[PDB]
């Protein structure tokens, strides 16, 4: 039967929270029915004293007006750390190295470690938890879009990843944080969990989430990936691309106000009718990037300087420019992926794939 997320398992963690001053790291996805975890805890007479959000606050658009709890955008101040005993993580991730909630989580783990506070992670599925793919990030390229030496698609839940951050000593000053994970039930690393609530505005559906590992690489290029359209992360195109049977024009819309190629007719490819199965078969698929590179004929200027910060190694640009195939390039990282699957194994909380 169906996945039971950590936050649903109140008999597992309500006793942990009893009599404690509680902070929560979450956003609008941290819901069980039409209540935020914050609301459920307050209704059960728990003392929630603060919420940390990677956006403004968790109501999807510095004090929550429904509850009066202070709301803190994301390290935390010393003053804030003193206010609570336990921090709860409850947030829906998408499983990519360049999707940044885990970097916020690592920041909070470091702070909690320094201040001797416990973290409780109410685990949620990784919708891309069914595979591991891409180069391990070279730490020459550590950045705002890549915080740990992990593959592009790491395959782990935030709870698993937290355990790995501790065990591999990936926090600053090599601290470990006291972490308890409430694991999901009815969940393996083959389960294909579908997100009820969009995790970001331009990841509106599962097609976008499944294509994201391949298509977000275009953020290291001038190519539009459909922000400003009905099909974000499900198309690619550019005004200069030539010879294509699909076109779109990005528009200035809420959450995509000043999108790439705004008000330009972009020529390209519609991927929105690929089956979920055929996306799963291919994992990170460099076909799209290679197609656009060769079509545009602008040589190395196709790749933004920070392409490497997204892909995590220097050889992808070089091999594309050298005329190598998608399969050749992808094969180069197979060993990295093999090794990471071994490295992560002690930290998995669910059946491996
Ligand atoms: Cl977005």
């Amino acid at each position: 039967s169906d996945v039971i997320i950590g936050a649903e398992q109140t008999k597992a963690y309500f006793p942990i929270l009893k009599n404690k001053r509680i902070a929560i790291f979450s956003n609008h996805t941290g819901m069980v029915g039409n209540k935020h975890l914050l609301d459920i805890l307050l209704e059960n007479n728990f003392n929630v004293v603060a919420i940390f959000s990677p956006e403004h606050g968790f109501r999807g658009n510095t004090i929550d007006s429904k509850t009066g709890v202070p709301i803190l955008s994301l390290k935390p101040s010393e003053a804030s750390m003193k206010k609570f005993d336990i921090l709860i993580v409850d947030i829906q991730d998408v499983g990519l190295r360049f999707y940044t909630y885990y970097i916020s989580m690592v920041r909070l783990m470091d702070a909690c470690a320094e201040y001797d506070r416990k973290i409780l992670i109410l685990d949620r599925p990784n919708p891309n938890g069914h595979y591991v793919d891409g180069p391990i990030l070279d730490m020459k390229y550590k950045s705002g879009v890549g915080g740990l030496p992990i593959p592009i698609v790491h395959g782990m839940t935030l709870g698993e990843l937290a355990l790995m951050v501790n065990g591999e000593r990936w926090l600053p000053s090599s601290r470990i944080c006291d972490v308890t994970v409430i694991p999901c039930k009815n969940y393996t690393h083959q389960t294909m969990y579908r997100l009820p609530i969009p995790p970001s505005p331009n990841l509106p559906n599962m097609k976008a989430i499944y294509l994201y590992p391949s298509i977000c690489l275009f953020e290291g290029t001038p190519v539009s990936l459909g922000r400003g359209t009905t099909l974000p992360f499900q198309v690619y195109g550019h005004p200069n691309m030539t010879g294509y049977n699909y076109n779109f024009t990005p528009r200035s819309i809420p959450g995509a106000k000043n999108p790439p190629q705004l008000n330009k007719l972009c020529h390209g490819v519609n991927l929105s009718n690929l089956s979920d199965e055929e996306i799963w078969k291919k994992g990170i698929n460099l076909d799209y990037l290679i197609d656009a590179y060769h079509n545009l004929n602008m040589g190395d200027r196709f790749f933004r300087p920070f392409f490497e910060l997204l892909v995590g190694t220097d050889y992808v640009r070089k091999m594309i420019e050298g005329g190598k195939s998608a399969d050749e390039i992808k094969a180069r990282w197979k060993r990295d992926v093999e090794r990471f699957k071994i490295q992560r194994k002690p930290y998995l909380l669910y059946q491996d794939n």
